[PDB]
């Protein structure tokens, strides 16, 4: 009913959002492409960043889950190849046109640092910390502390990927970039 | 017209003790007029409204962090490009601690600049430093040949982190001491010196 509606809307704003851009597009294009009223979206959403607050969270989802799925494929061997294949994975993913436009462009202006921070260690702690934690168990990472490298590092891939959201040359940014992540990463790993 | 500089630079001065102390959102334009002497009419003549009061605190508050970066890198006595780049990053994580920078830097100005105002102020203030310290390493042989920009944009992703993880941590002494040994670890893996 409720559910019907707002998942509606989530869609629709994901998918036109994802194409123009959060500031590009107004809460009744977004109700007419759900085929939902004005006043049902009114009563699901007080406003247009509470949408926003909703996409953000399923696209996340669809991240980890694409990030999963691309790191269990890649045939990493080891919990030090697992570490350079996420890293690959995140670059990949953060790559479609659609996360560039909610996640790296539009989710740090509507969300704030603060918010955009929240959300990104919410849905990337996790994998981030077992990631660690395996290499430290595998030998191929130096005990520390593992809930700051995981920031750290978190950090790091996250102004990679916004370096090459808004690169003038994107293909050359995302090669440069990755060989100084792969740099970073082997510095640690042994 | 002298009455109007000292005006302007009494708001300032009153404005990044006030917000310095107590935030931005908990301190009246108001009560910056009273700290500094002035009318309310002299503070509209000089700013237009308090965020514009705000964003020239900032700029005060970042020449006084890259001026102390500077001082810190300069009082460390490092000799190479790889151990000014070490002075470099434990700078950052004592200029960042200063409770005032905490609270004008890292927590109120993402919020009152916004994300776009506040990415140009941190660039306009942290590329170029990082950049040199970078191309001196490179140089020296104390780093790989690499393109300089991803590699500083990366580290000021890294450092931006770490200081903000540090500034909301539950024990900011030992989340400072952590994050210091993981940035350690990090640039001691990549410097060949
Ligand atoms: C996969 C991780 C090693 S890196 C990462 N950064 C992120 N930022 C925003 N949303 C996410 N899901 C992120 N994941
Ligand atoms: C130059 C390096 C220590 S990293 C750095 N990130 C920053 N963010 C905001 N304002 C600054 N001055 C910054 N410096």
């Amino acid at each position: 009913r409720s559910a019907a509606t707002r998942e509606a809307l989530i869609t629709g704003a994901r998918k036109l959002w994802g194409l123009r851009g959060y500031a590009e597009v107004g809460t009744p294009e977004i109700a007419t492409e759900a085929g939902v009223t004005r006043g049902a979206m009114y009563h699901q959403f007080a406003d247009k960043a509470a949408l926003f607050r909703d996409v953000v969270e399923v696209v996340e989802q669809d991240v980890m889950a694409r990030m999963a799925t691309l790191v269990a494929a890649s045939g990493a061997a080891t919990p030090a190849d697992a570490i350079r294949a996420a890293v690959d994975a995140w670059l990949e993913v953060s790559g479609d046109p659609e996360v560039r436009q909610l996640i790296l462009l539009d989710a740090p202006v509507v969300l704030g640092w603060a918010g955009f921070r929240d959300v990104a260690q919410r849905y990337s702690l996790g994998m981030t910390e077992q990631l660690i934690t395996e290499a430290i168990r595998a030998g191929q990472l130096a005990r520390q502390p593992v809930r700051p490298l995981a920031q750290v590092l978190i950090g790091a891939l996250d102004e990679a990927a916004m370096f090459i959201a808004t690169a003038d040359d994107p293909k050359r940014a995302r090669r440069e970039t990755r060989q100084v992540l792969r740099r970073l990463i082997d510095g640690m790993l042994n």
